[PDB]
């Protein structure tokens, strides 16, 4: 019993989505990241071009939209897999290959593909935009390492730890750090790293992450964490999860409205990218198994302007004294 | 049987080191990082203020040299109690969770410690870094910090499996696990010189940072030689069937080659550098030298000897380490 999603945000998709999808399907087939035709079909069936065309709907350069979409395909293909000890090494190697073009594949299937993506990013993006994506990619790999860690030990994390980890393990950091690369609109340091923008970025990531949890009811996820800790039933957890998520999005809209008016063209595009991304991520979740009409919740299920109790690690999102920008 | 260190770089130490060491000893006592009197005295005996006062010897504000110095103390304590000998040293699953929690505590001032002694200490250091560094410098430190932790996770993974990495994985891993990224990312905070994104992130500058880090990491491995530990020596003894004495000569050759390429690239990049990049590059240089000099002095006033010449002066990439070959590629580092 799944309530409709609260997402009063702009929905749009690149007009050239289908041309990019074609080129991306080509690159998947040639990438070497897939053993069998059955594995390609699985990665092709993620419709990651359709996903990311919703994040950068007006990207001037079709090739930047392709490069950024390819990573999303790479991410789905990488996460369809490993013990923590081998993973920590593999995470280290893959991330080195992202940062070091002279790194060699050593027969690892994912490294050439990521290095082809990195080479496309280095031919378009500034060294600054590449370093942002690089750091986001390591943050994601740390999240995955954390989640594989918990599973191998049978640690079910409490809410604060789950939300912190899922911030990273969902792949939201690298996805949102590709907005600039797709658009070409370079956000200056003093704007991109304002705490206020950091909280907007994390809050957009968290809501996309909790919406991915919801699209997965069909084993570390907000529902398990709430059931295991708060002794809730599935329904009671579904209802509590929707309240957490809707409260976070409410904070996002509020902080966004405080921040958007003073913003430069580049930060402004980035912020419309967060919004497009949150909505795109929800809409892609509903439309992926395409053209049927979607139903959306008109109101938050919880309107509280105060921080989530039991999640101190995300409380600073609500602390305007800390975010004076 | 160890040859002297090739290190023809500026030795200098902050004229206020002794005052800063005093306030840092005070902070280590009320820090909470340390269970016993015995640990406190260990942390203190790292002389981390002397170490980092070599990295930023003209720091205008000793509060900034202090804050940065604190992380170096936190660093030794974190390695010694969580990474090298802690029940976590062979438990990557548990270490992966700790690294997530410690990193989150550094990015999120509202995070709670969950009874981990190292977190409130880190959060205090973070609060200082935020009080006078720009949010850009704080993020460069925070990113460098997760990089360091990823390296330790890789190291601890290898220890659990009894896996001795090869030269390529070892140099890539050690680039991170030896804590040089966050060490060097504190130069800006210590000095107040905000290096613009366009300059800091130039591949040439990134390569100098990595080479400054590799060299300091291999001087650390040299410092730790005075079988099963992952270091350049067991790496070479295992993968290339060498005696310890052959590994030692081999390690010295590779390290000196990297230092020469650092020196060559430094000389091509320094002339055009703006004032903030120039300060950062003097830091890399002061750091390399500071790391080695601190390592021969840490039990310290006696005359040291240095190698007048490198052990190998080949101007091309290390054999068997393609992950660093791009440091020699002047086209990619335009």
């Amino acid at each position: 019993d799944l309530p409709p999603i609260y997402c009063p945000l702009e929905s749009a998709i690149h007009p050239r989505v289908h041309e990019v999808e074609k080129r991306a399907v080509e690159w998947i087939r040639r990438s070497g990241m897939c053993a069998s035709e059955e594995e390609r079909a699985w990665v092709i069936a993620t419709h990651s071009a359709d996903f990311f065309a919703r994040f950068a709907p007006t990207a001037a350069d079709e090739d930047r939209l392709l490069a950024t979409s390819l990573w999303v395909y790479w991410g789905f293909a990488f996460d369809d897999h490993t013990r923590p000890a081998q993973f920590n090494a593999l995470a280290g190697r893959v991330q080195r290959a992202l940062e070091a073009p002279s790194a060699e594949d050593n027969g690892d299937r994912f490294v050439p593909a990521l290095q082809d993506i990195a080479r496309r990013f280095r031919s378009f993006g500034t060294p600054t935009q590449v370093r942002r994506f690089v750091h986001a990619h390591r943050a994601y790999l740390s999240g995955v390492a954390w989640q594989i860690g918990n599973q191998a030990r049978g640690h079910m994390p409490g809410l604060d730890d789950y939300l912190a980890m899922r911030l990273l393990s969902a792949g939201g950091e690298p996805t949102f750090a590709m907005l600039e690369i797709a658009t070409g609109a370079e956000v200056p340091d003093r704007e991109m790293h304002r705490p206020a923008v950091r909280a907007l970025t994390e809050m957009a990531i968290m809501v996309a992450a909790l919406d991915n949890d919801r699209h997965s009811l069909r084993d570390q996820n907000i529902y398990s964490v709430l059931m295991h800790h708060r002794g809730m039933s599935l329904q009671e957890a579904v209802e509590e999860a929707t309240k957490l998520r809707d409260r976070i999005l409410l904070r996002f809209l509020e902080l966004h409205d405080r921040v958007r008016p003073g913003a430069g063209a580049e930060l402004s595009t980035y912020l419309q990218g967060l919004r497009h991304g949150i909505r795109g991520n929800a809409e892609w979740g509903l439309r992926v198994p395409e053209d049927a009409p979607l139903t959306w919740a008109e109101s938050p299920s919880d309107s509280s302007p105060s921080p989530l109790p039991g999640a101190p690690s995300i409380a600073w999102w609500w602390d305007d004294a800390l975010l004076g920008a």
